[PDB]
């Protein structure tokens, strides 16, 4: 049966897939990975709800070689 799953909202500047994959690869396996180049945002889906909460708490409040990323939760209401 289908499950709601748990997609996380990722925001930041100059963000790439290889970088995000590593920012969510070790946090757990992703069933689907999406990225938004027009809004500079990215979406991360986790098969385990704990993989999203553990990655959102560890990824949230972090910095890169010289950039800052932001993790948020998708709104229940559809855009």
């Amino acid at each position: 049966a289908p499950r709601k799953g748990n997609t996380l909202y990722v925001y930041g500047e100059d963000m790439t897939p290889t970088l995000l994959r590593g920012a969510f690869s070790p946090f757990g396996n992703i069933i689907d990975l999406s990225m938004d180049p027009p809004r500079n945002c990215a979406f991360v889906t986790y098969e385990k709800m704990e993989s999203a909460d553990q990655a959102v708490a560890e990824l949230n409040g972090t910095q890169v070689e010289s950039v800052q990323l932001k993790v948020n939760i998708a709104r229940k209401q559809p855009m």
